[PDB]
């Protein structure tokens, strides 16, 4: 069951995997939820995405201290929007090593974000170049192509049935793709399908702006994105 912890919500998804949820009251758009992940890998914790703010991200770290009580070895953030990178300073203040797509780090300042410390680069086929993601343990990072943004990346969790689509994927009941302000409308559908093809065994799809769903999230997202072309 959901655990309310201050203004955030935490939900266990699998034995070593939790979803974090934070909210930003965006005037004209309501209070928008954003989800990321927390993964225990043996004696350390790995984080996918910040919360919207530094204060909220510090609260994620407080929850981790309370409920897991192991060091956070690293965080990876999945593009240069506030829901994913807004809390970078809190991660740095805590001494956590941070990683993002090279392109996300390049875009960060202009998007009003602080860059991660380290840049991921990607092979032509989309898989992260392993030397740029040292000590990622079960996190398998994949660049599916431009979609929600040019820089969006995705993360599978080895040893689980879970893959994280970030803001690229919406659930199977969604009426729209959400914020397309920085989207690549021509390539979105193919990128959504490439995410699915990269993690073919994942039966639980986690995403930023919907609750976890089946792979119907991927097919429905791609089918909606077909209409953008
Ligand atoms: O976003
Ligand atoms: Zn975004
Ligand atoms: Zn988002």
């Amino acid at each position: 069951g959901d655990q309310r912890f201050g203004d955030l919500v935490f939900r266990q998804l699998a034995p070593n995997v939790w979803q974090h949820t934070s909210y930003l009251d965006m005037p004209g758009f309501g209070a928008v939820a954003s989800n990321g992940l927390i993964v225990r890998d043996g004696g350390r914790v790995l984080v996918v995405d910040t919360a919207w703010t530094d204060d909220q991200t510090a609260q994620i770290l407080n929850w981790i201290k309370q409920e897991i009580n192991l060091p956070v070895a690293l965080a990876v953030v999945t593009h240069a929007h506030q829901d994913k990178m807004g809390g970078m300073d809190a991660l740095h203040a805590a001494g956590i090593a941070t990683y993002a797509n090279a392109l996300s780090n390049q875009l960060a300042p202009q998007e009003g974000m602080v860059a991660a410390q380290h840049s991921l680069t990607f092979a032509a086929n989309g898989w992260v170049e392993p030397a740029t993601a040292p000590n990622f343990g079960p996190l398998k990072v994949f660049y599916p192509g431009p979609g929600h943004t040019s820089d969006n990346i995705t993360v599978g969790i080895d040893g689980t049935d879970i893959a994280f689509g970030g803001c690229l994927i919406k659930d199977s009941k969604a009426k729209s793709l959400g914020n397309l302000g920085d989207a690549d409308t021509e390539h979105y559908a193919a990128s959504a399908r490439a995410f699915g093809a990269a993690f073919p065994k994942a039966s639980m799809i986690v995403m930023s702006h919907s609750a976890p769903d089946s792979r119907a999230a991927i097919t429905h997202t791609a089918r909606m994105a077909d209409k953008l072309r």
